């Protein structure tokens, strides 16, 4: 068995090994990347996802959000306060100003105590899900707006038609902005490229072990528990690397940097948080291999995860049973 431990395994393609995107993926596989739960590509030196970014202030962030937390330092919640508009200049001017910007540090190791030693007492503003994509139309090779559709793999794998599609979204962090603790929308892949700024620290459940996680989580957060059989959906909870060593949960981490892609594999638990201002873009994709861990998705039916339009047609088609159950969820 390949990556036993489940290591987050950090790749480097060459430009021929980048052309073929599914490829790439089974060969990360083969080597055994998946069983960490994520892993890192490093573009050939070659490649390039445009030709600069001089010219993206005036992308439009409609709904930033203000990241709150409740909780303690290693065991809170947040909620999403949102804020009026604003251009990405005006966000980048913001994550910059004295309120906001990244503290003098060390190195990425001070900066990661500091960021769970505090975060609780600052409420960042995150940028978040915004379709749209900063690839170059003439960017060939790993562009997140030309990959091949979850509807069309399950098309192929499996024969049947269905409505839906799939496309990418911008992420502008600043400081201290926190992705939760969650797996992907329908345990899906997703792919994520940090175009610009600072970077990015990711932890991560091997998906062998998510369940250890779910666990825990039920013990932490035990009113979300009885409210909902699946309340990681919701994208809220947030537990430190020191709180998951305490109870002997198996994870891992490491830091993106821009120009850097990770994957988050099937099943994958993750969650991190950004070192200063930056631009990331991200997409879910399948493969074949996603198939079995569709079906067998948990899913959020309180009401509040409440997505995408075209996750309807995974759970009709891979969970039927389900269907009727998870729509009174949506609608
Ligand atoms: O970058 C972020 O804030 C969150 N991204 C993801 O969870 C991802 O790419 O799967
Ligand atoms: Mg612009
Ligand atoms: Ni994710
Ligand atoms: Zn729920």
């Amino acid at each position: 068995a390949q990556n036993p431990n489940c290591n987050i395994m950090i790749f480097h393609p060459t430009k021929e090994e980048f052309n073929d995107f599914d490829k790439y993926i089974a060969y990360m596989e083969s080597q055994g990347a998946h069983r960490a739960g994520l892993a890192k590509i490093i573009p050939p030196k070659e490649w390039k996802a445009r030709e600069t970014y001089d010219n993206i202030s005036e992308i439009l962030i409609a709904t930033p959000l203000q990241q709150v937390a409740s909780g303690r330092a290693g065991v809170f919640t947040q909620y999403h306060k949102k804020k009026k508009a604003m251009t990405v200049g005006e966000y980048r001017h913001l994550a910059n100003s004295k309120k906001y910007q990244t503290p003098p540090h060390q190195n990425f190791e001070d900066l990661e105590r500091k960021y769970w030693k505090n975060r609780i007492y600052n409420s960042p503003i995150y940028g978040a899900d915004i379709s749209g994509s900063l690839f170059d139309e003439n960017t060939k090779q790993w562009n997140l707006g030309h990959l091949g559709t979850i509807q069309d793999l399950l098309e192929k794998e499996c024969g049947v038609v269905i409505e839906g599609v799939n496309t990418p979204y911008l992420y502008f962090g600043m400081w201290k902005t926190t992705f939760a603790w969650h797996t992907e929308d329908m345990d899906l892949y997703s792919i994520n490229y940090l175009h610009l700024g600072e970077p990015k620290t990711w932890y991560v459940v091997p998906p062998e072990h998510g369940q250890r996680l779910e666990r825990l989580a039920r013990e932490l957060f035990p009113g979300s528990s009885r409210g909902c059989g699946a309340f990681l959906r919701h994208k809220v909870a947030l537990i430190s690397p020191t709180v998951l060593k305490e109870n002997g949960i198996p994870f891992n981490r490491i830091t993106q940097e821009a120009g850097e892609f990770m994957v988050t594999f099937p099943y994958g638990y993750h969650a991190g948080f950004n070192h200063g201002f930056n631009c990331a873009e991200a997409i879910n994709f399948a493969t074949p291999r996603w198939i079995d861990y569709g079906k067998m998705a948990s899913q959020c039916s309180c009401g509040e995860a409440r997505v995408t339009f075209s996750m309807d047609a995974f759970v009709r088609i891979l969970q039927p049973e389900r269907y009727d159950l998870w729509k009174r969820g949506q609608d």
